[PDB]
DNA sequence: GCTTAAAATAACAATAC
DNA sequence: GTATTGTTATTTTAAGC
């Protein structure tokens, strides 16, 4: 059903995409599986994928549980470095790997 | 044809409520 | 006690030499 793709990119996309400076893993996975129908039915676990690439990646901070997460509610934020490190480049999705 | 790197995936672990 | 997130580590895939 497709094969896989460079989640970093879409990420990256979903960081910049807010450019309020503000993001919610939550919300990227919703942001996601609109985007992408197959990714959220098969969601092979997009949780540690995404927060994977949505972490490991951009290196920002993030809030756990917090009086106020009723499900799915809750808050990461990003520092000005995710769009340095991407400015810098010119959407590279691999880089010699 | 082989190895190396990075990307992608998965499982756990820790905190917080 | 339960729920949500975060962190880590492991795996797999694809491209680099």
């Amino acid at each position: 059903v497709k094969p896989p793709y460079s989640y970093i990119a879409l990420i990256t996309m979903a960081i910049l995409q807010s450019p309020q400076k503000k993001l919610t893993l939550s919300g990227i996975c919703e942001f996601i599986s609109n985007r992408f129908p197959y990714y959220r039915e098969k969601f092979p676990a997009w949780q540690n994928s995404i927060r994977h690439n949505l972490s490991l990646n951009d290196c920002f901070v993030k809030i756990p549980r917090e009086p106020g997460n009723p499900g799915k509610g809750n808050y990461w934020t990003l520092d000005p470095q995710s769009e340095d490190m991407f400015d810098n480049g010119s959407f590279l999705r691999r880089r010699k790997r």
